[PDB]
This record gives structure tokens, sequence and C-alpha cells, in this order.
């Protein structure tokens, strides 16, 4: 039973990486893009720019481990734990030549150690609408002169007895719409049958704890990638962010110049924090064109 | 019907102010000290301070609206609002005198308006746990390198559409432990027996609206604040905060500097938030010899 509905000329498939059983959306031909979903999401977030993309690369779209429908790591939820997963499970498919990454939110955090320690197998990244885990993070306000904030969900989540877990079971649908929409610029793209998909996801048990163990290792993640940030990024980059409310704005690109050599970035104007959704095709344009200078098909 | 027991030698009783009924401790003879508790809890706090303080004082210790047996507010929840409740409760039974206050966590949202406005009504002020509603609360941190953020709780009780009371309800008991007991450096003091007559309380599904409804109003009181603090405090002063986890520091006096001319303040060692509880001794003492500097019976 497919938690979400694989596009045309995609199948949906299972590998074993290091003992655990990761889920993914594979289609297309020529070189590899891996993308690489974040919180409150699934591999379904790339449903619509997957297609496109396919016209000129292998693409491939995992589950992050315990969410949709990969099953949890056995090693741990820091960002250097995750990312082995994630980079082996790429090289099944790309062994003997570079790939591209494309990630969203968390899937920054979980593949920017596998990116910064095996640069040659990293042709092009682009990530969007997330910190890489680092000091940075310390510095964000938890109450702002218009409301909440956008990352109070940080301390919200990283708390123990199982906060979120707690409050959020039997409210799974009511959190995620609200979480959605208070980082979202454009809401209207969000159905009431994608919400339902999405929350019917994450509302499993061991998926709900999996979103929460991430957040839970995030200070483990910034002591990792103090060590990890001596050495700068390399391989072309781009970075994307929301210009409206819900976007991180020119922070993405700013964080980024201390991480990387050769980067670009965008702000998308009247765009959020759900960029693959609230701003499709710009967003679609933007990743399309810059992983095509690189090579394809 | 008490929701906590009264000390001997008090009275539980009620008076109406501008058509909200606040519930009231009273007890003791001598000039009027008024006890203001905080989030969470109730005029219970202040039980163990109040047989003390009612050998040279009479003392009152309210509800606040909304929370404990108090009717919520007419107005509304900003500092300003409330405390006009708070100061005519006052002035009913020391109309011809000024009186005392301590208050802690937001009693202080709560008082400091009519503290600013009727500066000859108060005698002497003892204040404790939590900054002065102003524009400091916007940088403090949301996300911590160690320990947790003490304000993230500020945009998840202010967050709009009910968020707190949909997750919360229910869990009450369950979510006032937690948070508690996070703000705490000596933990052991709340017991099982002593969480269930707090969270008895705050679970009255108007009480714990109320409970949320203070943060709604945060940045109100702010934007009142920023007027009502172009006149400095004349009278005698003193600020508590706790040294250890949950506590505040160095920043309660720190602070209140910049709003009074003549100020003293502690910083209790191996004490969080909760300062009447996890240190009664060294508290209760502190507030006594301060406030018997002043005329008391
Ligand atoms: C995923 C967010 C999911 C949202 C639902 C809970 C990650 O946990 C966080 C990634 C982005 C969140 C948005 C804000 C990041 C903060 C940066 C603000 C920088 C300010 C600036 O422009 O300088
Ligand atoms: C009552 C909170 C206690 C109940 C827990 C849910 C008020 O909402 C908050 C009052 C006291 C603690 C919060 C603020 C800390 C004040 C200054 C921060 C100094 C350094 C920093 O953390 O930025």
């Amino acid at each position: 039973a497919e938690e979400f509905p694989v596009p045309n000329g995609f199948e949906s498939a299972y590998r074993e990486v290091d003992g655990v059983k990761l889920h993914y959306v594979k289609g297309g031909q020529g070189p590899l893009v891996m993308l690489v979903h974040g919180f409150g999401q699934t591999w379904y977030e790339w449903h619509q720019l997957m297609p496109e993309l396919a016209k000129r690369f292998t693409v491939i779209a995992p589950d992050l481990p315990g969410l949709g429908q990969s099953e949890p790591p056995k090693t741990g939820y820091s960002g250097e734990q995750v990312a082995v997963y994630l980079h082996k499970l790429a090289r099944q498919f790309s062994p003997d030549r570079p790939f591209d990454l494309v990630a969203h939110d968390i899937g920054i955090w979980n593949t920017y150690p596998m990116v910064v320690k095996n640069q040659a197998d990293i042709a092009r990244l682009v990530y969007m609408q997330a910190p890489i885990p680092d000091a940075r993070i310390y510095r964000f306000p938890a109450f702002t002169a218009q409301g909440e904030s956008l990352v109070w969900h940080f301390s919200f989540f990283a708390a123990d007895d199982r906060l979120a877990e707690t409050l959020i079971a039997g409210k799974e649908r009511f959190f995620l719409e609200h979480f959605i929409k208070s980082h979202a610029s454009n809401t209207e793209v969000f159905s009431e049958r994608l919400l339902d998909l999405y929350a019917r996801s994450y509302a499993k048990p061991h998926s709900l704890n999996a979103s929460f163990e991430y957040y839970r290792a995030l200070n483990e993640s910034v002591r990792q990638n103090a060590e990890l940030a001596k050495t700068r990024l390399q391989m072309p980059t781009m970075t994307l962010a929301g210009g409206g409310h819900g976007g991180m704005g020119t922070f993405q690109l700013e964080q980024m110049k201390a991480y990387a050599e050769d980067v670009e970035g965008h702000v998308l104007p009247g765009c959020g924090h759900w960029l693959p959704e609230e701003c499709a095709a710009p967003m679609n344009r933007l990743v399309i064109d810059f992983l095509s200078r690189g090579r394809h098909h």
C-alpha cells in the first residue's frame, strides 16, 4: 500500500542499506539526482519536479529513515549517522560517477556530512530552506513582535519526555495543517487531500517519533558539523529560499557562503517554506537549469 | 470548594472588581502585602511564605483572572488591563495607605503597569523570575547548545488557532509536570501530589485558555510598556532569580536596573524558576527581611 501516488514512469522500491530497509521512488535515465525531503513530508514533495528532471536525469527520492515508508535508522538520528544511509543508497545507483543532490529542510541536515566527506561523489548541490546545523541556530529568536517565530519548533521537537509525540498523538492532522500554514506564504496549494496524505504518513507511531528524533539529535549534529566544516565545499552549489512568510530570505545564501567556494543563491518573493509546493514552477525551473549546465542525458 | 488547602488562620474569599469575581486568600494584621503568582500555579505557591508574613502584615494572595478560582477578565489579558483588577483589589483593603507587592513570573507582567502608574500606592516591590515585557524578549534564543530554551513556550502559548489548548487538553497533568520540572533545578520538591493539585486547577477549560491568553497579549503588553517605562520606578525594589537550571540568573537584576532607581537583586544558587517551592527557606527569608525594613505590625 503506497502512502502517496507514484507518477507515471516511476517505480516505488526498497533497498537494504546497513540493515535498514529504505523506501524510494525512482525513474528516468542519465546521471543521478537524489532528492531529499524534510520534516512533515516524504518523497512525495518532489513529485512535480521528478517527471521534469527525469527527462535528462535518473531521479531518486528516498524517504528519510523512519519517515514515509523507510525503516528507522539502526545507528541514530544525527546528521552524520543518517547521511551514511543516504550516501550508500545513492552509490548503489551511481557507483561510477558523481551524482547531484537536492535537499529541503532537514534533508540538508541529513546530507551535509556525506557531501563534505565525499566531495568527489557530489557533482552539484542544491540546498533549500534550512540552516546547516551550526552555532548560528543558537541566535534565532524564540518569539517575535508579530507572534510565534519560525524556529520555536526546534525546542518543542527536541524536548524530552516524548513531549511532542504525547501532545500531538490524536491531533496529527490538526498539528500538520498548523505548521504547514504557519511556515507558508501560499496555503492554497495544500488541498485537504494532500494534508490528509501527509498526516496519515507521519502519524504512524514510529514515524511520529522519528520526526522528532532528528531534532533530539540536532545539537549532536551541530557538534559534528563543527569538525566537518573545517573542509570547505568545492562543488557548484545553489541555494533557494522563500522571500515571503515562512521563508528564510537571505540567510540561506549568506550561511552557505561560509561553507562553499562556488555558490549562487535565489530568494523567491511571495514564497514561504514549502518551495516545491508553494512555488513549484519557478523552483523547478531554477533547479533544472542549475543542474543542466553540469551534465545530463 | 477550595482547590488548595487554606493555611490555618487565613480565609478564602471572593471580591467583585469591575464585574470580575477574583478569588483570594487573606490573613494577618498590619500593612498590606499582595502576592501575585505566575503561570502554571495559583495563590498556593505562596502558602509557605504567607503564615510567616502574616505575623507582621495583612497578606492577600489573589488568583490571576481566569486562573485558580478567579473569573476571566472582561477587558483583556494585556498587562495594563489585568493590572487594573489587581490594583483595585489591593486598594479595597488598603484604600488610605501604600501597600507592598511581590510577584512571580507573569504576575510581574500583570502588575508592572499599575506600579508605574500608581507609584504612591506601592511602598516596596519584589519581583522574581520573569522579564518585564519589552523589546529584550525578542532576542531570547529559541534553541540552546546546552540545557533548553527557557522562552520557547512564549511562541507555543501565543500561537494562533488555539494550538496550545488543542494539543494540551486532556494531557494537562502530563504537560504541567514536564514544564515545571524542565524549568526546575530542585525537581524533587514537585511530588506527584503537589503536581496533581496544580494540574486539577489549570485543567479547567477556561483556566487552560486564560493561561495562554496572557501570552497572546504579550506583544500588546510590550507596546504598552514602551510608553509606561518612560518613568522609572522610585520605590525600594528587590529582584530574586534562580541561579540553577530554569533560573534567569543575572538578567533579572540587570533588566530591573533599567526600570528602577532603587534596586537590589539576589541570585539563588541551586534554584531554578520555582523559588517559593525549590528554595523556600532562603527565598522566604529574603522577602520577609526586605519587606520588614518598612512599617510592620
Ligand atoms: C524544517 C522546518 C519545518 C517547519 C514546520 C515545523 C526545519 O526544522 C527548519 C528549517 C527552516 C525553518 C525556517 C526558518 C529558519 C530560520 C532562519 C531565519 C534567518 C533570518 C535571516 O534572514 O537572516
Ligand atoms: C513564566 C514561565 C514559567 C513557566 C514555564 C512554562 C513566564 O512565561 C517566563 C518567566 C521566566 C523564565 C523565562 C524567561 C527567561 C528570561 C530571560 C532570559 C535570559 C537569557 C536567555 O535565555 O535568553
